[PDB]
């Protein structure tokens, strides 16, 4: 992991892309990547409230909560979100390449996404199950019945059927 | 311990990777995973901002690794507009080799000692299916082989040399020095 | 700790403005990734003046070794080659890689050209592919190089400089 | 953590962690055991010191229990290879490879401190093993001035010498309290 | 996490780690286990010290249950090869090669704080474990101005003493609260 | 190391000595090995007579809940009365087993404390189990399942009188009467 | 430990050996080689003892090592034997088959069991492997090809009421008749 | 794994064996799971020895196994044509690398497969010495399923398992059967 | 798990064969695996003088000490000895096979054998010395020969072995 | 796995036979476990007879001197003639045992190595044990302290020749007579 360094004054070449308004979601989500990723939006929304931010996505999933947290702070913020699949976004990261602003919600053609999930009490876990139903359905117009029926099944989407779903809007191979 | 170089711009100190980089050079090497990935995929889209038609080089040593990792730098490779010259360095194997393979036809070069493996070294049963044909449309589509062909080129548990994977269709040039 | 020394550098940046790649150590795809990166970045420097290459290793990851290989002979440079310590398996081929006249050992080294998860048939591709390349540089014929990787033994440097692998035995310089 | 110390240049003032700042001043550490890796930053070291000045004296300061033969035969044949005057200096101990080293100091500049313990004991394939150790056997017989005979007999006691007994011996020059 | 302190310079301001602000004002620290990465730490501030000044004093401040013989006799042997006078100061505890160092300071400016603990008992072929032993003994006498006989018989009782029975042994000189 | 005892001669170890009268220990986490042990001695119980009691001797925190239900569903085929009895802790499945022995016959001893909360695969399965159990608990106890399901929200232990009073157990036991 | 159990002379058995005596296999926890060899070893031992004789095959497993699983199903169609399934706990996965794969008419669980079909080298094998579970289970549950595709994607179990429906099983039973 | 336990009626009473060696008193040797020179001392003690007790009378052997050490397994191999029985070979699960091997080496006519085995010839020290062993196996293959050295080493180089019927048609098996006749 | 054989007397597999007069060494030859060849060795010398002893070597080697406490028996017992190669013997295996009574040094078609061997260096000598003086007596082989076949990093087939002076005979089955 | 042998029937494990031969074994480290079992069976062997000899078989690297000297005390307290074999190696507390054989009765094999050199407590207590060692060998090699104390400071073996001419044992012995 060593992070190659590029001139512009002399930036990580991560902190040059947050410099284009690109927040990369890729690896497994759990708190320290919500807190980074949250701590991000912000800062571009305080830059500025208008232009679009590029939210990167390439992750298997994780932690639920952690998920909801930027999940929240995307719906929060006032900005465009250009949600962007590469290699996949299974699980958590679904919902997120989902809450994309709608038209924006992009995936690259060789992309895999899954919206099927791979201590507390029963009754807890059940209530979370269902804030994910509710925003699976807010975000891809689909029933309830649907995305529930849908999320039991242990598969993944195609971009096409994605989109189709109403996962996102565009399967692009290169720009127009 | 990474060496540090100096440039004449005054004088810039860059560790060796990240002047590499400057001359648009992005290296693969390792096993391949989504950390990868991820910095390779930075790189491509940062040298395509600093120039949309100049060449970029990749440097693939490498015995493969997480196919929806290797699947993300092949589509940003398909989606940047750059000329990309591929080259093959000790070996590309599985996922290393397709990223070979896609490199601009006429600009995808091994040296001479190299070893090129298309072979899968050895989720549900079916996910697992899907993602091999994908493999199999990618290389068809770069190689011009059939289908036929590729499925059993890689059932075969192998390597190629520089050689015949240029006629295979994986590679245009093998070279010892520049011309 | 790596020392600093006076623009201030670590030493090992240091020796590489002097134009001296280090290969100490086993030899895996990280190491060559750093060597080729530097071989690279001294050819673009100059593509006339000498490189030198300090070799102590015992070898390591065949395909990997081959990587440095390619790339010695890729680049126009005049390469010196130095054994300090020891030089085995792919360190004896780097070593016998560099450029003629200009391969040296140091009056205590000891050098191998014995061999100390693929299918038996890849194993087999790959020695004649060091077959061919020690005798290339050696001299030798493929017949006496397959006799002599067999035998699990290190040559002085004076023995190796008789075989082929190196051109001068030094103790301090002329 | 290593302490950083600040010294005065001709450009102003810079900032060395105290290893370095040693190194300034042509001392070189070989402390602890001997490896490849040490042996690699100890060869650097002595090669940038001569191009500084090929005639200015290096101080090597040995507190070493040994390690690997090889890496320490590198670091011996690059002391033979540079021209500058080496002073090797024994603190706390100089054993099997490390003593090595203390006796291929320059003749006349080979020291040790008043407690110092000196062994020349040495706490692949057998004919290998013997053939590195006949090539120690002709270098301390160079260096101490002894027969190849009493070289042998000594290495095979398993036992520590004193300052004063290594003088003796002929691996060590000096053995110092303080400055004269 | 070492904090870091500003000093004012002739050309600015600079920023050191806490234990690098120390060691410019001439402060040595021994806390913890004494090993070859320490001896080789403290023996650089040492030499580093006479250096700037060969009169100056130097502190030495202890706090360590003790640790490798000859480590803690390179640090001693480099104590007296300095010009230097060295104050040593006991905080904590100073056991087996910690109580040694200890004792080695200039007489007149060995100290302990009221509550620290001191111990001279210490909690290879057997010859050579016998041999450092007895240069343990010599050391401790010289210092102390004790006799071998009452030495030996000391270091063989797994006991402390406070900072009043150090001072009556020979081991320091002042027991302070706080300056005079 | 178990202890060997001689009955009128045959040479028992202690638990299998315990199991000629009848005794079944289910002592410690409860896990598929455990299960099928005790499966095998209550067969095997039902085997030597479908009339006479069985007794089971329950000291456990719980585990796992399917492992659980293979012993509750067996102590259910079997004919025999079983008499349950709670030694230090019947906890999460423990109790459950506890409950299901044969009305009248669930006897705690004075200082044992009994849980029926469940200390904290896809989560439809998991609501799914904790049915199943609200129900198990419903019918052993004669409390309404509303109840039950408050009751199982509460992070506690009751008392052996407690347990009584719910309907968990029938008898509290210092001694033999 | 396992305890000893007497049979009438007097024999002293472990008591799984006393289990295999009355023609009972147990198949508990993961399946793998190991647990295929015995479970092998048993069927065979059993038919030679009666070709005639019913088998009682007891599965509480969440599956395991596919060819594993298949060696086991291969010897149960190779005896003569009517063999008696039982579902205690869970069967899942291979475990599952196993179950299916009793005589028709003599494949049992108990009330409180759950059942899954879904399962939690080269991707060809992987897929031919998979394909042969397919057909074992359209042979047994008399299911069409799609209709079991279909279903094992689907992440969860089947109570045992929902397993008779699919053709799984033959029989809920609380107790004996 | 507690090895049951089963009781025999003999001359003196009863007798009880595990449930392994009361298999080795009907002629059956197990050979599941990987092989090392462990797995090989014990086949090959239980084959001596079933050649002690009768020189005529077939041995079975079942193979479910993965494969292992190459050198254990020829010594398995070397073991079943050195004593004069027929062995009759049973393919349970699965026989790959040197699994496949053994049940190939099976008596002529008597190796025997379940329907829903896999069977693997593919293979999943100096490099020379690595090459002598694998012409070894080639041999041996084509010795046992009458097939050319050529078609062996192509088949070899194939990542992927035979079905049952396709191993027959290859000359690895003979027979393929859901019960008995 | 060993199996059990019955003769009534139950024996485990390996002392059934060793009421036959066979003594197994399979694996690593240590010291422990050395007190058990050399106590079953003197027992079966017990039993009698005279009576052939079968020992079955499949052993990659290993300690050299131990392997000689081996040898030294083997040597001091009266008793012819049949060595018999199954799989491979390699290093310090080799050698208890070399060991074997002449005429009585046998292997399987398909073993391995090598000679080639994959304190104090002087001491490590002084036991390479002893190793080339066995080999030299038992294969009939010049110092010389020895030595420089030792060096050679490569396994022997039988016939190879054979041709040595190792091993006697090459045996598919019985005459 | 350590085999199992008749004799005319009782069944021994091999080390027991051993035993009954009066053959002691020492093979391997010695540790303070290692010991009390030698001193158990140099005991036993003494109590069935006071005059018969016992053979001490030494295949050792040596271990703990306190061990070793524990053995040494027992060889010397025992009347018995104690014939001593070096086999493989006797190398430091192994040497020592094996020059504690009645004189004359100390033997070789002739490719076993002897070491003589030893290869938490005070420095002093270390010193006490080492002159232990210096006086024992002194008393059964008959040479002096000062030969002792120079030959045991050499990190080296002996031949079985070599350690005949320095006292350490009295045969080396290709077979019996
Ligand atoms: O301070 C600000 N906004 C101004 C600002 C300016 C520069 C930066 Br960098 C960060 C924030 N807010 C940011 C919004 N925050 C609430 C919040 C917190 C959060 F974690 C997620 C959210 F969506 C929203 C309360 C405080
Ligand atoms: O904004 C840009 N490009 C401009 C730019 C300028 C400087 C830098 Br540094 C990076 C990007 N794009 C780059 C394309 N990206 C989508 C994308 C994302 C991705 F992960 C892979 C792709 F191939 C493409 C959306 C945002
Ligand atoms: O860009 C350049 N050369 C110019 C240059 C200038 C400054 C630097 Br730093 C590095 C390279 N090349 C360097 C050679 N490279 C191919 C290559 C790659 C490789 F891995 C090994 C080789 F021997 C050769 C193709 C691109
Ligand atoms: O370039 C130089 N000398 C000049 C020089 C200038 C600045 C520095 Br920093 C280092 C060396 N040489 C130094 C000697 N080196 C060979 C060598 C290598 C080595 F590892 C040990 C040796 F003793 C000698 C070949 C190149
Ligand atoms: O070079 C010097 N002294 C001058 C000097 C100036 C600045 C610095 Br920083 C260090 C040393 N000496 C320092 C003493 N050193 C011998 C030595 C070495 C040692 F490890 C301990 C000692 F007590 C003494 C020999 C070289
Ligand atoms: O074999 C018998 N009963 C007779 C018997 C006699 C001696 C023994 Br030991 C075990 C059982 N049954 C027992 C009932 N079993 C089904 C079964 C299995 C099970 F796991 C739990 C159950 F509650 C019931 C089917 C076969
Ligand atoms: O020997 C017999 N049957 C007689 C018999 C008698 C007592 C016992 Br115990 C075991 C077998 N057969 C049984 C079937 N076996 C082949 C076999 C092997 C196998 F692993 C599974 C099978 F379904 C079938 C071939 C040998
Ligand atoms: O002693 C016998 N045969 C008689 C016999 C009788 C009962 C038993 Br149990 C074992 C062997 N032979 C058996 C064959 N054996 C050599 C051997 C060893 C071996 F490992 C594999 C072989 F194929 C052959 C030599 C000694
Ligand atoms: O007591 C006997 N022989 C008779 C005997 C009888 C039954 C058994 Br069991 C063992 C030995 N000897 C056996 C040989 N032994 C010396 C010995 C020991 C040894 F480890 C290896 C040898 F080659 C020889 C001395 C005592
Ligand atoms: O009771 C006896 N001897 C009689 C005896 C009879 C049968 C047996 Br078995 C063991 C001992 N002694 C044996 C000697 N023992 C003292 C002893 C103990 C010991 F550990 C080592 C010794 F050298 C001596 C005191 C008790
Ligand atoms: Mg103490
Ligand atoms: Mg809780
Ligand atoms: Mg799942
Ligand atoms: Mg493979």
């Amino acid at each position: 992991p060593l992070i190659p360094i590029v001139v512009e004054r002399a930036y990580d070449i991560y902190s040059r892309l947050l410099r284009e308004r690109i927040v990369c979601v890729m690896g497994p989500i759990d708190d320290s990547v919500a807190s980074l990723v949250i701590a991000q939006l912000l800062f571009l929304q305080s830059e500025s409230n208008k232009k679009p931010i590029h939210m990167y996505i390439n992750s298997p999933g994780g932690v639920v909560t952690a998920g909801l947290a930027i999940y929240d702070t995307m719906q929060y913020i006032l900005n465009p979100i250009c949600t962007w699949c590469v290699g996949q976004a299974a699980s958590m990261g679904s919902l997120l390449l989902a809450a994309g602003t709608p038209g924006m919600r992009h995936s690259l053609p060789n992309s895999r996404i899954m919206i099927h999930q791979p201590a507390i009490q029963a009754e807890e876990i059940m209530k979370l199950k269902k804030q994910l139903y509710n925003i699976y359905a807010k975000h891809t117009k689909q029933s309830l019945q649907v995305i529930e029926s849908a999320m039991e099944r242990d598969r993944y989407m195609s971009p096409m059927e994605a989109q189709e779903f109403g996962i996102l809007d565009k399967v692009l191979v290169h720009p127009p």
